[PDB]
């Protein structure tokens, strides 16, 4: 059958399903309804930084058009939502002045979602720092950021929270730390060789660093002033891509290891057992900062659940661990990515290069976790594929390929929550086509099609997929 045995009844009871987007990715009224700019506004709107020069301004214009959204993702037999909010459109300087037309959006939003009876999972931050805040205080570089954060999500916390019980404060601060400041290819573009500056060896750990910081004063803020009134939830949303070890080697064995440890263990052993992998540790040394034992006591258990994005898989190749001078995080791993074993692919890749379809890499992830980590309370908050740009609107829409994709994950996800993994739900990224960052348009994440040029909304085979696996 194309569900193939799948249905709600297939996953534990009150298992959560739902779609995700992000803010800059589907709001649209970049510079409308009082919002400030953001780093992604200023490094969209530069020529050569996205595919066709394109950006967010108007996106899947969301902003206007949620009834239409919240209504198809209820027809769609949905539980859940994940969306963010723009922090430069609530506050549009990061700091003092407070838009309230920004803010009557979000409860419109929220209070929408809720009369359909979906739940709403907010994230506080989708890499749309306030620009003001980038250009006042360095951004992510500076300690100070926990402070501003924790004043920002203090805010949601009082103004959403009697509604929001399911917060999350981050979005991948891995890809953050990578693209941001190690490569220098995502917004501040900083890196060794970059024209903004920067330090591909060391500026990535003080980035991750201030994340983890962050999410902890602001979770501590959420325990200590909003929790007994609210009784919601703070968690995290973090990337995990599966490493799998060409041979069964010590070497090879021991590199795929060391990439999932400076993948998730980065973020994950703080945040379970308040304290950096031993291997980054030993490895990155003074490049990495230390967390006194206040902070590793305020980080440690900081997490409510895990949101983790789960979407590939690879091969790693080990090597003799090497005295280097430093260049940067990705360098620091001392790995060798393989993408065949056995003359064969890990599998085929779907329009973004990074994407090999490997659905067992979800098994692969989720057990991993579970047997790493105590169990903990994972979701998984977003999975998915991209179709190429320039295709016709009935080619977008006989999404056979996403089809197999979902029902292939989701069956990998299945077998590891059969044998005792702690997945709590699960959002498939994303509800529609949207803006896909440095690809724009040219990328089509959706299980429902986007036209660009008139803002239609059509549901791909995969949207009546989910509709029949979901029915109640
Ligand atoms: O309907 C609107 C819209 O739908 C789009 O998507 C279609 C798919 O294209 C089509 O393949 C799919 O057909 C499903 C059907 O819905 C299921 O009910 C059926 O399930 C069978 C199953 O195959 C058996 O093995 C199992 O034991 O029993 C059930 C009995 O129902 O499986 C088929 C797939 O073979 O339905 C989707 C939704 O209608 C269309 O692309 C678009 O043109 C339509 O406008
Ligand atoms: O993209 C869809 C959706 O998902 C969420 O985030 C995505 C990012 O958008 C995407 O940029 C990021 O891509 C990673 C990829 O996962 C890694 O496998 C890949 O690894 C590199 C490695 O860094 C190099 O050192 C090596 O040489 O090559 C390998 C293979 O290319 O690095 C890329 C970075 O380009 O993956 C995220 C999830 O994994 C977001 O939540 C959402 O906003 C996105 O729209
Ligand atoms: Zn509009």
């Amino acid at each position: 059958n194309w569900l193939g045995g799948l249905s709600r009844a297939a996953f534990p009871k009150r298992f959560v399903f739902g779609t995700v987007t992000s803010a800059y990715q589907v709001e649209g009224m970049a510079a409308s309804g009082g919002r400030g700019p953001s780093i992604w506004d200023a490094f969209a709107h530069t020529p050569g930084n996205v595919a066709g020069n394109q950006n967010g301004d108007v996106a899947t214009d969301q902003y206007h058009r949620y009834k239409e959204d919240v209504n198809l993702m209820k027809s769609l037999n949905f539980d859940a939502y994940r969306f963010s909010i723009s922090w430069s459109r609530i506050f549009p300087d990061g700091e003092g002045r407070v838009n309230q037309e920004g803010v009557a959006y979000y409860n419109n939003l929220i209070n929408y979602l809720l009369q359909k009876g979906i739940t709403p999972y907010v994230n506080l931050y989708h890499y749309d720092l306030p620009l003001a805040l980038e250009k006042k205080y360095g951004g992510w570089l500076n300690a100070k950021m926990a402070d501003l954060f924790t004043e920002y999500a203090d805010f949601c916390f009082k103004t959403f929270g009697n509604r929001v019980k399911h917060w999350f404060t981050f979005n991948e601060p891995r890809i953050v730390a990578l693209l941001g400041y190690d490569q220098g290819t995502n917004p501040p573009k900083r890196c060794t060789k970059c024209a903004a500056g920067g330090n591909s060896a060391t500026e990535p750990y003080i980035v991750a660093h201030n994340f983890l910081l962050s999410h902890a004063a602001a979770v501590a803020r959420y325990r200590t002033k909003y929790q007994a009134a609210q009784q919601g939830k703070v968690g995290i949303v973090l990337d995990f891509n599966w490493y799998e070890a060409l041979s069964n080697s010590t070497e090879d064995q021991a590199a795929a290891q060391r990439a999932r440890d400076f993948h998730i263990g980065w973020y994950l052993d703080p945040l379970i057992n308040g304290h950096y992998p031993q291997i980054m540790q030993d490895l990155v040394k003074d490049r990495l900062p230390k967390f006194t034992p206040e902070q590793a006591r305020l980080v440690k258990g900081s997490a409510d659940y895990i949101g983790i994005n789960q979407y590939t898989a690879s091969y790693m190749k080990g090597q003799q661990l090497m005295q280097q001078t430093p260049t940067s995080y990705a360098a620091d791993w001392q790995v060798t990515y393989v993408f065949a074993k056995n003359g064969k692919p890990i599998g085929p890749q779907a329009n973004s290069n990074w994407l090999y379809i490997v659905p067992w890499g979800m098994y692969g992830c989720v057990n991993y976790i579970k047997q790493k980590y105590g169990n903990p309370t994972v979701v998984i908050t977003g999975n998915g594929m991209d179709q190429p740009a320039n295709l016709s609107r009935d080619q977008y829409l006989r999404d056979t390929t996403r089809v197999h994709f979902y029902r292939s994950y989701l069956t990998q996800l299945k077998k590891a929550i059969d044998e005792g993994a702690n997945v709590a739900g699960y959002f498939a990224w994303s509800l529609l086509d949207n803006f896909e960052w440095l690809s724009g348009y040219t990328s089509k994440f959706g299980i429902v099609y986007v036209d660009f040029n008139t803002l239609e909304r059509h549901p791909k085979a995969s949207a009546y997929w989910f509709r029949d696996m979901l029915k109640h």
